């Protein structure tokens, strides 16, 4: 996985803008090392074994209430979403599949539209796609194109 322009700008921005290091940044485990070592901020997960399941439960949650349980449990202050995690209308490819699998779902038994309909009710959708406009405890902080960072409130 290569470092994109958007990621470079996002990581540099959080390095000098987020409170210096108490709290953690929640994102998919694939980006953990970047946030931890490049942005110098604690993460919910940076590998598959630990924290990845918490992140998956958060992203696949259908209510802010259920999502806030993970936020409180992990001391989450910021959330980072990425376009490659979302479901796109033009393809079946998306990291939402492994996210679902780790969350305990078996997408291979679901119809394509059932997967899309499910995605449209999740936190990942309400955050990245709707820009948290319909969320009470989350607010879009900075939009780096494919990478977005949200603040917990």
């Amino acid at each position: 996985m290569e470092m994109t322009m958007d990621w470079k700008e996002a990581l540099n921005w959080m390095k000098e803008n987020l409170e210096a290091q108490d709290y953690a940044v929640l994102s998919w485990w694939d980006y953990g090392n970047w946030i931890l070592y490049v942005a110098k901020k604690a993460v919910v997960c940076n590998n598959f074994q630990a924290g990845a399941d918490d992140a998956a439960k958060f992203f696949t949650a259908q209510s802010e209430e259920e999502a806030m349980k993970i936020v409180e449990k992990r001391k989450v202050r910021y959330v980072v979403t990425v376009e490659e995690l979302t479901v796109k209308p033009e393809t079946n490819k998306t990291k939402f599949i492994p996210i679902m699998q780790i969350a305990g779902y078996s997408p291979e038994y679901m119809k394509n539209k059932e997967i899309i309909d499910f995605f449209n009710k999740t936190m990942l959708y309400k955050l990245h796609v709707e820009n948290a406009t319909n969320l009470t405890h989350f607010r879009l902080l900075k939009n780096f194109g494919t990478v977005k960072i949200f603040e917990v409130k």
